[PDB]
């Protein structure tokens, strides 16, 4: 797997195998983050975990309480808050340049549907 | 100048003396990135040359054109986009971690006078 940058409404997800430290993207349409393959690789474990764990929720006309999951590596912290059909993504990375990132519950299907793209790991 | 977080509506800017190699935090509400010293030196710095710029610029009630004026340094660069009376900021830091900023109309001017609020350097 080559260079890819996926991206639509509110995400992008990017990927280039010739990079010698930083060949990980994740970002909204105005903000991004470069990382390590490391995070990258955790980056989809966590957040495909993540909307799983939620989509595995029985559904529920109007759910009396939000949901506020966590998934955690020793590399980031990722915290999926909100509904299961509508939820938050926050990302704070552990290592080196800290960033906290943040994505709203219009771009999450999206950028969880754009890690499986990323079939090697 | 020891420990401020100054936040406002989307927007954060934080410095911290005591951390060895990232003291530096700017950050719009839901995203934020560390920086080093030499960093939130020219951020503030270039922020302000921007804004100065700008506010130089004779008003007039309907502008023909948008502007786009941007300032750089060896370690980042920064861009103002729209008009004199309602511009975004971009940020693309060029060491290590790379990370792209971007802060909407609205947030700038708080941004830009919170950068004065740090009198030392």
């Amino acid at each position: 797997m080559g260079r890819i940058l996926r991206e639509g409404a509110g995400w992008r997800l990017g990927w280039d195998e010739t990079a010698h430290r930083y060949p990980g993207l994740v970002g909204t349409t105005d903000w991004a983050v470069e990382l390590t393959a490391a995070e990258m690789a955790d980056f989809c474990r966590l957040v495909q975990q993540l909307a799983e764990t939620i989509a595995a929720i029985a559904p529920e006309l109007m759910p009396e309480e939000r949901l506020q999951i966590e998934a955690e590596s020793a590399l980031l912290w990722l915290e999926a808050e909100g509904f299961a059909d509508a939820y938050e993504l926050r990302l704070i990375l552990a290592s080196d340049r800290r960033v906290e990132a943040c994505w709203p519950a219009a771009a999450v299907p999206a950028l969880v549907a754009a890690t499986h793209t990323l079939k090697g790991f």
